[PDB]
């Protein structure tokens, strides 16, 4: 550990060629997502056997024998695949292949063409449906298959093919059928639009053609679904249908997509991985582009995946509510209101609704005070989730090979407060996809979103940053031999733990300098918290305290001689700190620094005195003195006021830290004192030491049990998050690479300290945080 571990390593990763390959896949992929982003080339969806087939069928308009598409029958008779099903030969899901199939195989017989096609598609419709032994081997299922299927097979049943019509899975769809369609409020169906508009072709018995076009969309689909639309095209000769078939067979050539456009759920989708991966700074301009587009489709009722839909999508209102907030634009949580009743969102395929509850579960997390709906919507969405962990449908053979279960579970153990910024854009590598299938109507997939490219970006730009850091990793280490430091052994030396604190979230290469001295001042720090509530004696420390007010290294004579080369030291970094300050502010720093410095340290021994005097405080006084004397605050600003290109007024520095204020370095001081003390107290109780926030709390209420003592300093923290969260997204005029320094080492701060029952900070999860985050590469 510490400096013989950072000098043995020797990464490659720092050699300039790296990065500038790096820089050449930024192009790439600035270039790949161009047309979906700036141009027309969006929605670049694969194709849908099935759907394709439902515009085959499409008779001449001209009222001749023959498709209306005869390429997209051309295209059907060409992309057969070996095993005579159609789709997409990379995953294999049975509910999708017997769709498209008999879906495929039909429309060829209408048209009396592809006899080879046919007789190979029936046989693998017949040899599939007799290997389903019970409901457990369905496997995952497309969207509505258990309404459509039946209906399809009907037909076929009808045209008299080879089909084994009376096993008991098929019979068991037609329950299925049932119990779907007995919940439908039919008379609606022509006033409200709802999911079953996706799937028209599926209950066309059941459909008033004459009164269907009132939910009909603005582009003339049936809920952006190509199958659905020719459907209702067949029996009404709607104009605006037509136009819809047409401009999809325009958009794509010889085939049709199950969903089109996908314009705000691609968009969204494309941000999502992007920002997980890490890799969001190289994209700031296409980020907001693609973040604009949605905004200005934004509105008080949601969004759905493509921008003409007449009902908001869970999914993707909820991923857009995360992102738009994420990144400043102001959405109010009272859009989740259009998912409400008397929450619902427990209809539709089971992908989808998993990934609905997944996108609210994180949407909830982004909550500002008073924003109540939130919470009720994260309780919700992890009730759901906890619940389809437990479901059949999520051990399926398509689930399990994508890691559905793990990911839920990950998901419900992850705080995005408590996390480390760096580690999990690593971890997302390590789980990003770039061939992933997506179910709806077919299996699909958006290349602009899953895709090589990304990957590659993500792996190389993580270990570059990670390299540099273990460079400075070094200077920390040279840096802190030399330093003094090490001479107080009552003290323990983390400089890697501190370097750790600050690199995991504000790692960008150009602040360099904001965590080398932000490093310098947490080591000072830690030797002087163990020099004044423990090593350092009332006398001791009130000459110490002293000689903070001189500000005068002569006047250290008077001190203990383990005092005076304390002080020297002190005195040396915060001026280093002061003058770093002023060279990149241009304005006057130092008598801002020594008042920071004394407010803290003057806080260190109103806290000694107490310590002496035995002493508990109310837990006024408490809060009061900690806000102070836990000395985030001035860390805070050894670091924000050094921030490479970063320019900080009296003014904005005021709005983000100002004793006595709710402001970010108060809320993190805030924070950091109590999440210590829920981490913490119990052991410190044993120790027959300082009593904490509990413990205060419990003089001011004799009556009151510690569980409610430590049920109320939750209650102090929660509001303060939440705060906490509004002041950094809030739109201002504070350089943002800032605001973000300034969360970033609150939520790593979080990480440290969460889960608080007694009992001490492990610290073996904060070596494993840091091997992963700064030692070990990733695998290319
Ligand atoms: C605290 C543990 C588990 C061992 C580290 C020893 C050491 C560096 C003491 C830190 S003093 P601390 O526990 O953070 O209590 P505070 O004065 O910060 O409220
Ligand atoms: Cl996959
Ligand atoms: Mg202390
Ligand atoms: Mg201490
Ligand atoms: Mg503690």
């Amino acid at each position: 550990w510490g400096y013989d571990l950072v000098h043995s390593l020797k990464s490659p990763y720092i050699d300039s060629s790296y990065r500038e390959r790096a820089e050449v896949l930024v192009s790439e992929i600035k270039a790949m997502l161009n047309p979906a982003i700036t141009g027309d080339g969006e929605s670049m969806i694969t194709p849908s056997a099935y759907d394709t087939a439902w515009v085959a069928r499409v008779p001449a308009i001209d009222g001749s024998a023959r498709p209306q598409f005869p390429q997209t029958v051309d295209w059907i008779l060409k992309n057969q695949l070996k095993d005579g099903s159609w789709g997409i030969q990379s995953h294999f899901l049975l509910s999708d292949r017997l769709l498209a199939t008999l879906s495929c195989v039909l429309v060829l017989l209408k048209w009396n063409v592809g006899d080879l096609q046919v007789e190979q598609g029936i046989e693998f419709i017949k040899s599939n449906l007799e290997l389903v032994k019970d409901e457990t081997d369905q496997d995952s299922l497309v969207t509505d298959f258990e309404i459509i299927f039946p209906s399809l097979l009907r037909e076929a049943q009808s045209l008299r093919l080879g089909l084994p019509y009376d096993l008991p899975y098929i019979h068991l769809l037609q329950t299925k059928r049932q119990e779907r369609l007995a919940k439908l409020s039919r008379e609606e169906i022509y006033a409200v639009p709802s999911p079953l508009l996706y799937s028209l072709e599926g209950i066309q018995d059941i459909v008033e053609w004459e009164r269907i076009m009132e939910v009909q969309s603005q582009d003339g689909s049936f809920l952006s679904s190509p199958a659905s639309t020719a459907c209702v095209f067949m029996h009404t000769g709607d104009a605006k249908c037509l136009e819809f078939l047409n401009s999809v067979m325009i958009k794509f050539g010889n085939f049709v997509p199950c969903l089109y456009p996908v314009d705000l759920l691609e968009r969204l989708l494309i941000v999502d991985n992007i920002v997980r991966l890490g890799i969001y700074r190289h994209f700031e301009k296409e980020i907001k582009e693609a973040l604009d587009y949605v905004y200005r489709h934004w509105n008080e009722r949601g969004i759905g995946w493509g921008r003409l839909n007449p009902i908001a999508d869970l999914e993707t209102t909820a991923l857009g509510f995360r992102l738009l907030r994420l990144h400043r634009y102001n959405v109010s949580p009272a859009i989740f209101d259009n998912f409400k009743d008397a929450f619902i969102c427990s209809t539709g395929q089971f992908n989808k609704d998993v990934a609905s509850m997944l996108n609210l579960y994180r949407a909830s997390q982004l909550a500002f005070p008073g924003e109540n709906i939130l919470d009720e919507a994260k309780s919700f969405a992890t009730k759901y989730l906890r619940e389809a962990l437990e479901k059949s449908e999520t051990s399926s053979a398509w689930n399990n090979k994508q890691n559905l279960s793990q990911e839920i579970k990950y998901a419900l153990k992850t705080s995005w407060h408590a996390s480390v910024p760096r580690v999990e854009a690593k971890r997302y590598c390590q789980v990003y996809r770039p061939d992933y299938a997506r179910i709806a109507k077919c299996v699909y997939k958006l290349p602009y979103v899953n895709n090589e490219k990304f990957l590659e970006l993500g792996k190389l730009d993580f270990n570059i940053i990670q390299s540099i850091h273990q460079e400075e990793m070094k200077n920390v280490t040279s840096w802190f031999r030399d330093s003094g430091l090490p001479l107080f052994t009552f003290a323990r030396e983390r400089p890697l733990e501190f370097y750790f604190l600050v690199a995991a979230g504000t790692y960008e290469p150009q602040y360099a300098k904001c965590r080398f001295l932000f490093t310098k001042v947490a080591c000072l720090q830690t030797v002087l918290d163990d020099m004044y509530d423990t090593y350092g004696t009332l006398d001791e420390l009130k000459l110490f305290t002293e000689a903070v007010r001189r500000w005068d290294l002569s006047f250290t004579e008077n001190l203990p001689d383990y005092m005076k080369l304390c002080y020297q030291i002190y005195y040396d970094i915060v001026h280093e700190v002061a003058w770093e300050a002023e060279k990149e502010q241009g304005r006057e720093l130092v008598s801002f620094f020594r008042k920071g410095w004394e407010d803290y340290l003057l806080g260190y021994y109103e806290e000694a005195e107490w310590l002496a005097a035995e002493y508990v405080p109310t837990l006024d006084e408490y809060i009061k003195n900690g806000i102070t004397s836990i000395g985030q605050r001035i860390l805070l600003l050894s670091g924000v006021l050094i921030m490479d290109g970063q320019l900080l007024s009296q003014e904005a520095l005021e709005k983000v830290d100002y004793p006595g204020r709710r402001v970010l370095t108060e809320l993190n001081s805030l924070i950091s004192r109590l999440a210590d003390d829920t981490k913490t107290y119990k052991a410190e109780k044993a120790r027959g030491e300082l009593a904490s926030s509990i413990e205060c709390y419990m003089k001011d209420h004799p009556e009151c049990t510690e569980e409610e003592a430590l049920d109320h300093i939750y209650s102090i923290l929660e509001p303060a998050v939440k705060e906490l969260t509004r002041e950094f997204l809030k739109p201002d005029d504070v350089p943002f690479a800032c605001k973000k320094m300034l969360f970033e080492e609150t939520r790593v701060t979080m990480v440290i300290f969460k889960d608080g029952d007694g009992f001490g900070v492990s610290k073996l999860e904060v070596k494993d945080h840091i091997k992963e985050c700064l030692i070990e590469p990733l695998p290319l």
